[PDB]
């Protein structure tokens, strides 16, 4: 079993880096999600049910916010859960299908500063024997050693030589990771509200550089998730030199990165952190 | 005559501000009603003849409503009318009784965006000398300025230098109110449905984070109407730090605030502003 | 109109050396400021349309970033922009309705490696003919010839014989201009991150001796912005002699001096430039 799974838990969608042995593949889907099992006849989401949480996960949720257009996310979630846990689970029965696989190496990711935070959320709902029932089918596994980890310090594997700042642009979230050498500066890094979705790249923008003035404009800074290589544009419109996107390698656009960089960059660390 | 009156046109039940010159009492009632005059030798309910609608009003509604538990209510108005006009007749009314006083200072309350249309809808149907009969009773009176607010606004008077948001968990309407310095923000700001009535309050509080992620979680948030003290709880067990409910001061329920907060923390300017 | 306009576009607050003839008196103001117009009955900040861009400014500003306690500032500002440009708007605005008058005689300061780039910035968005809407009040106006200048320059009137070096302690900028009898010696002087804001007196202190240990400890030493006198205190027990804070001869205390003190030295100077 084991399988290292790194799962970003992401306000508009989540992903998974899904090593596969030879090349890491990413189990992703969309993070919108609704309450309630007993609608009929469906189709499309998947009733998922667990730790006494009932909701609907998949593509089709959008259809259940039809008109609703702005309950369909919840973001901003400076720390995991509610709605998290069940992107977890669902991603966990989705890689599980994918593997055939149980027991789970279970690594997360979310703003830095709720990691302790997160750590006891997902640890208290998560660590250890759990099972799931999706769509009237059960489902029993585990994890033995949640690791926690900063949103979006994956990008770190692109980030050539970075002492310095990592820039995260998701949904409704902003991460930005003063890395120093190869950690990170509690005492300087920090999240900021909103995104991508609630505002402009531009004011995002602006909104970070009023939050991080003390950033040389010479700093390396590598933009990361959803509108990365639109942001990293912006940036240097604002005036920022060395910034640039962290293009993940394949086809596979930006907002993947995160989960998957941190799996390519850490992944033996995790190998021992985990065992 | 003057009289201010700050009326709150409740979907589960109205109120209002009873300045009542040393101490503001409230002229609530159940805002349920019923259509059709001729029942025969009846009581309880009083019949409502206004701008040719027909409907009885007052406590014993429920009994004509009994096993349709469901019609009881005309919720998520993101507006007013129609039904609403016989609410504030009959509240007009009440408060005629109580006062024994024609000319009302109306002060009309409704969710934030539909204001405009508010206006227009009781100016047309309101403003200025107009009469009803009740139970067989007739009375002329008027109003010269109606006012219009925000529903939910009044909290303010106990939102300690709020300069963000006023939820309002009102049967099935949810307000909030972003709020700034001490004025509304259009662009953020929103009415949402449900509310207290359809689902939990867990469910509205969680509607709530989805349609407000760009709220931070040390956001002064001012919980008013129905159950809100319950919902501040639910809030707090969401995430929500400094969160609090609108007590009123004396014992005067939740619900009781919205217009009598108004009352209370505006009134003044009303005085200018109906004058 | 000429009017001699040397105005300071400081990142924690603005302002004007209004020679007023007889005295020179000073227009500022708070340089916080925040996007988008449409708010709502409001008062406070004034909105601010220039160049398609739209901003709020004014004191009440704090409160629109109300626990945002960070975004407040846009400084480390090595160039001018792009708020900047707002900054200067509402102070050539302040300064209109002060006198009642148009044309300006624009001069600027700022870091004095960025002097080239920020004249091409100003230039651009400010050079002849431009027009502003503030609160809806259209407003037409022009400059013809913007001087710009090293900022903290202005302190050279106090500084006594100077053949030396001027320290800049202002919001999250540190500026050190090494004077030489009367000239910027380019190959010495420079700008540092961040400021007065974001570390103590004494981190900026040690910072700065770090970045000039090229000074003799008996080097004049005249220390102007902020916490002007802290700073010159503090760099005595770093162990400077001859360091001294340029008092505003009035009661104006340190922040004003700058652009004040530019104009009370030079003036006739830019008289003969700008003309
Ligand atoms: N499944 C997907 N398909 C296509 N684009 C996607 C998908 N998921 C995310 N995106 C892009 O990514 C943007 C938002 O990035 P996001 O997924 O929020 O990053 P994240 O870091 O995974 N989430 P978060 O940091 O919590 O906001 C979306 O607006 C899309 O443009
Ligand atoms: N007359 C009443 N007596 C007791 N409780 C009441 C009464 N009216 C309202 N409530 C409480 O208030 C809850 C609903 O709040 P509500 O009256 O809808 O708030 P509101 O803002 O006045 N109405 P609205 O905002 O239009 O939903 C009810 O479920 C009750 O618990
Ligand atoms: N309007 C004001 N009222 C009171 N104190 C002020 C005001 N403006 C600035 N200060 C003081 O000046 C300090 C910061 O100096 P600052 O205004 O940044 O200098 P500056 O040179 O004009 N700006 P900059 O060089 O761009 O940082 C503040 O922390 C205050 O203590």
């Amino acid at each position: 079993m084991t399988l290292t799974t790194v799962i970003d838990i992401g306000n508009f969608s989540t992903k998974y880096a899904y090593k596969d042995k030879k090349q890491i593949k990413v189990g992703s889907f969309p993070s919108i999600l609704h309450s309630y099992k007993p609608l009929e006849d469906y189709e499309g989401m998947e009733r998922v049910e667990y730790n006494g949480l009932d909701y609907y996960v998949g593509e089709t949720v959008k259809n259940f916010y039809f008109g609703r257009e702005e309950q369909m996310y919840f973001g901003n979630t400076r720390k995991g859960h509610m709605e998290g846990q069940i992107r977890l689970v669902y991603a966990l029965y989705t890689i599980f299908k994918e593997t055939g696989k149980k027991e789970f190496n279970l690594i997360l990711t979310c703003p830095y500063e709720s990691m302790v935070t997160d750590k006891k959320y997902f640890v208290q709902h998560f660590e250890g024997e759990r099972e799931v029932i999706v769509e009237g089918k059960s489902f029993k596994f585990t994890v033995h050693n949640i690791v926690m980890a900063a949103e979006g310090l994956g990008a770190l594997n692109f980030s050539d030589s970075l002492n310095c700042v990592i820039v995260d642009a998701g949904s409704k979230t902003l991460n930005v990771l003063y890395l120093i050498n190869g950690s990170i500066s509690k005492m300087d890094s920090h999240t900021i509200n909103g995104g991508t979705i609630d505002n402009s790249i531009m004011d995002l923008a602006k909104t970070f550089a009023k939050t991080c003035s003390n950033i040389d404009y010479d700093y390396p800074i590598v933009c990361t998730g959803g509108k990365a290589e639109e942001m990293k544009e912006c940036l240097e419109n604002v005036g920022y030199s060395t910034v640039s996107s962290a293009e993940l390698g394949e086809d596979k656009p930006s907002y993947y990165v995160n989960s998957v960089g941190l799996l390519l960059k850490y992944g033996r660390k995790f190998e021992e952190m985990f065992a």
